């Protein structure tokens, strides 16, 4: 079976313009990121402040923003959680869904910033929205049944020992709410004709999950067959960007090669898992191997590699522009 949306390739000139990262872009992304570079412990004050910042930032760009709050029991007792869900055009039938988590790991030995995990991926999502905003507001006007949706999960990390009950507090909750919330094509703007929509979860066209990003030389693989047609667009985009000479490398005539055009499995359990059990196609942008710093106290700003971040932003901007045909 083919992908349900025709896969039409980014115009060369957009490819170039997405491949730019000016001084202002660097400044903007870094100023976005600085707000995240604090420990974001579930239930904490800084955690709350981080959430408020995400919300203000998306509402300031006329997205619909939802704060999805609930309490859950954990090995460390009861905790409040708030997922943040931002949707450009609510009434659009289908969503390209980009996601990360904004909670940080409770480390035993001290303050854990969680720069790759997932401060940077949270910055990346907001940066995309801010930099592509004019185009996103133009795309919305089409009313052609597709929009962009960002989710910033809460409580992804295990408090004690990773298990089915201790991890993914936010995803498990939202996946479930949305599965149970019934709808149909006739209640929604411009569904594709083949569509069989019985609930909100059916409206997630593909879920692209970002985690552990910001270190040198990531290596990604396609972790899901269902989503290989989409994963391929990442490989192709990285390649066009290198051809165009728009990747940042240490010497001239080098090429990045982050997205390996091959696959493996892992099943690195994550925020995708509860959506996957209800048939939501998934692309997990997570590296194999995990970085140096994973879950150490040195997952901090000093260990972030700004040339890699820039390159990835290029790929993500272009990727979103191609999927949504901006």
């Amino acid at each position: 079976l083919k992908w349900p949306r025709d896969l039409r390739p980014l115009a060369h000139h957009d490819l170039l313009y997405m491949g730019q990262i000016s001084e202002e872009d660097r400044g903007d992304f870094n100023a976005t990121l600085r707000n995240f570079l604090v420990p974001r412990v579930v239930g904490s004050q800084k955690h709350r402040e981080v959430r408020e910042f995400i919300v203000r930032s998306l509402k300031d760009l006329d997205w619909d923003v939802e704060e999805d709050c609930f309490d859950g029991q954990t090995p460390h007792g009861i905790k409040p959680f708030c997922n943040v869900i931002a949707t450009l055009n609510p009434s659009a039938c289908h969503r390209l869904v980009l996601a990360c988590h904004y909670d940080s790991l409770l480390h035993k030995e001290g303050t854990f910033i969680g720069a790759t995990d997932s401060a940077v991926p949270c910055a990346q999502l907001l940066y995309l929205a801010r930099s592509l905003n004019g185009k996103l507001q133009n795309q919305k006007t089409r009313g052609d049944g597709l929009t962009l949706q960002l989710v910033f999960f809460d409580g992804e990390e295990a408090f004690e020992r990773w298990s089915s009950h201790d991890s993914l507090y936010g995803s498990r909750h939202l996946a479930q709410k949305w599965h149970e919330d019934r709808t149909s094509a006739e209640r929604l703007e411009s569904c594709l004709e083949r569509s069989e929509i019985a609930n909100q979860i059916d409206r997630m066209e593909v879920m692209v999950l970002l985690d552990l990003l910001g270190a040198e030389n990531p290596r990604f693989y396609s972790y899901f067959g269902e989503t290989q047609p989409v994963y391929r667009r990442l490989v192709n985009i990285e390649s066009r960007l290198n051809d165009a000479g728009l990747m940042e490398l240490p010497r001239r005539r080098r090429r990045t090669n982050y997205f390996s055009n091959s696959s493996t499995v892992g099943f690195i359990e994550d925020d995708h898992i509860p959506f996957l059990k209800r048939s939501v196609p998934i692309v997990h942008i997570i590296p194999s191997p995990f970085p140096d710093v994973w879950h150490t106290l040195d997952d901090n700003e000093q260990n972030l590699h700004h040339p890699t971040i820039s390159n990835l932003n290029k790929i993500f901007k272009a990727f979103v522009s191609e999927y949504l045909q901006l």
